[PDB]
């Protein structure tokens, strides 16, 4: 788990308060806080099936302290209210965004690049079986739509090209696996491009991760979610409470950096319904009283932990 002793220095868990793990995952940082201070309340929220279980075991080992729940960023607010929760209340709410060790490490939920798998790529697992796969986006958008994902979500300097690839190549046969789209996209690039480029194989600079990325953040609808989900947070803690984020990506985490000024961002709401279908989402990018102490901000890894307290 990343940085878990400075996130559990910065929540500060002390006797008697109430924490909201917003990405419970494997547990990795609620245990952590756990250990430090047993005398709590957490409610511990995931989108993940698998996730979720680890957490109801944990309540198991924990039945005072853990409250589990099953849910997205964007039903946190209603699950915490029909749980009883009041805004208002946490002393400390955690954001980890991104993928879990389980989501990385099984190859059949099609989250990486190391062993083959179906392109899923959905958070939710099996909760939400007609959502769209990653298999089903690059089978069914056009060049131009795939191009905009790549470029948007990614921050594929190569989005035209690869997305071209991807038209020509789903033209011959579906693109279904993992390691099928990643052979696609190397073969956007002549050889003389990618001969020898032993960083373009290796874990974090892989020639195919940004379009992986993209691809995860459109299928998982990540940009909104994370924007309701500090918004939530916010509304839940109380005055004097913690927040605490850890970003991995360009784009959400210039949405916990402009959230944490008071800088507002597009709420879908205010977008007409041409511009919902037809554009992608410009939360996080470029041209797109004080309620905050901002207290911490650290780097490892494209790891950055944003700390502050509500006023
Ligand atoms: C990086 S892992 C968190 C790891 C955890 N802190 C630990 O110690 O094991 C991110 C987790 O957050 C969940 N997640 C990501 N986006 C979410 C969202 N919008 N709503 C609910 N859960 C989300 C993922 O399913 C994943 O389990």
């Amino acid at each position: 788990p990343v940085m878990v002793d400075e996130v559990v220095h910065c929540l500060s868990p002390q006797k008697g308060q109430i924490f909201l793990d917003m990405t419970f995952g494997s547990g990795g940082h609620t245990k952590a806080i756990l250990q430090k201070e047993s005398d709590i309340v957490l409610y511990a929220l995931d989108r993940d099936p698998t996730a979720y279980a680890l957490a109801e075991h944990l309540s198991e080992l924990y039945p005072k302290q853990i409250r589990a729940m099953l849910g997205q960023f964007s039903q946190a607010e209603a699950l915490l209210m029909k749980a009883g929760v009041q805004p208002g209340t946490f002393d400390g709410v955690l954001m980890d965004l991104g993928c879990s060790s389980m989501q990385l490490d099984t190859p059949e939920r099609g989250f990486s690049l190391r062993k083959d798998g179906p392109l899923d790529m959905r958070m939710d697992g099996g909760r939400y079986p007609d959502m769209p796969t990653a298999a089903d986006v690059v089978n069914a958008l056009d060049q131009q739509a795939l191009a905009s994902i790549l470029r948007t979500y990614g921050e594929e300097k190569h989005a035209k090209k690869i997305a071209s690839a991807i038209v020509q190549a789903r033209s011959i046969y579906p693109i279904t696996r993992t390691q099928q789209l990643a052979s696609i996209v190397a073969g956007a690039f002549p050889p003389s491009a990618i001969y020898t480029r032993k960083d373009l194989l290796q874990r974090s600079t892989h020639i195919a991760t940004k379009t992986f990325q993209a691809l995860r953040i459109f299928v998982n609808n990540e940009l909104n979610e994370l924007y309701t989900g500090l918004k939530t947070a916010q509304k839940f803690l109380r005055p004097g409470g913690r927040l605490v984020a850890l970003s991995f990506h360009s784009l959400e985490d210039r949405i916990v950096k402009r959230f944490l000024l008071g800088i507002s961002m597009t709420e879908r709401f205010n977008l007409s319904v041409r511009q919902q279908v037809m554009k992608t989402s410009q939360l996080g990018s470029d041209h797109e009283p004080l309620m905050w102490e901002l207290i911490h901000k650290k780097v490892l890894r494209s790891a950055k932990l944003r700390a502050a307290i509500k006023l």
